[PDB]
DNA sequence: TGCATCCGTGAGTCGAGGGTAATAACCAGGGGGAGATAAACGAACGCTGAACGCTCC
């Protein structure tokens, strides 16, 4: 009977297992702005915005209410509140969402490198980056469903940058270097990446190679941006 | 006709500042406004999908 909810790649439901018929993306899109509010209550007005933004179809209030009919005949009685003219999910275990579940051990994270227990924070964050099941808000359109796309593509980084500060600690120079490579060519502004990439590669014996990072980086930032 | 009496009017200029008292007392009735609960409609939602099209195998 355990409700779990899918948000950090294709909108998915599931309950014991099984995956729910989550419908439309429209319908997945209501399903996200509400999931990722954590039980606070969207108006009809913040989910009219959400789904469409400043272009709403002239029979917007009706569609809302048409998908959200159509969610609760495929959730449980109960989960999908009506409450001050808007919705709300509410009867939700501890860590039914993904998203939910990861930042607890996240939050532990920073918790286990503060105790000094970087081996605990290692496989703790690990289990994190796993759950991202590819494309954040796959196939959702709307500006609400964007900018959560943004926000979570960007904190994902945020772990990643963080986790491997770990591994260069812990002496796993060589495994690291070479993932790193993938992440400065999928975000090649990303300075950061570079630095990190710069020291595992000069760690691995190839100092000579570490300077022709710095000689790529500032040629980027001088022919793209000029900074 | 004269004398005596009383009543009304006016009497500078600008400055400064706030409060005053006292004796049968009641049922009895009863009106009249000021605050407390169910009925008329239409508007949010609600599932009802049904009824249309929008892409996909």
């Amino acid at each position: 009977g355990a409700l779990r909810f899918g948000v950090l790649g294709p909108v998915r439901a599931w309950r014991d297992g099984e995956t729910l018929a989550t419908g439309s993306p429209q319908q997945r899109a209501l399903l996200a702005a509400l999931l990722l509010r954590e039980g606070r209550t969207a108006t009809a007005g913040e989910l009219i915005d959400a789904l469409w933004g400043e272009e709403p179809p002239s029979q917007a209030l009706a569609a809302v209410r048409t998908y959200a009919s159509r969610l609760r005949k495929v959730l449980d009685p109960g989960v999908l509140v009506s409450e001050s003219g808007g919705y709300a999910v509410r009867g939700l275990a501890e860590g039914a969402l993904d998203l939910a579940r990861a930042q607890d051990l996240a939050s532990a994270a920073e918790k286990a490198r503060s105790a000094g227990d970087l081996c605990h924070a290692r496989d703790l964050l690990r289990r994190a980056l796993d759950l991202w099941d590819g494309e954040v808000l796959a196939g959702v359109p709307g500006p609400y469903a964007q900018t959560q796309r943004v926000r979570l593509g960007e904190w994902r980084l945020q772990l990643l940058e963080t986790r491997l500060d770990m591994d260069l600690d812990q002496g796993c120079h060589a495994e690291a270097v070479s993932e790193l490579t993938a992440l400065t060519a999928a975000h090649p502004l990303r300075e950061r990446l570079r630095e990190l990439l710069m020291l595992a590669l000069y760690r691995s014996g190839r100092q000579a190679e570490a300077l022709a990072v710095y000689a790529d980086t500032r040629r980027l930032l001088a022919d793209e941006l000029g900074v």
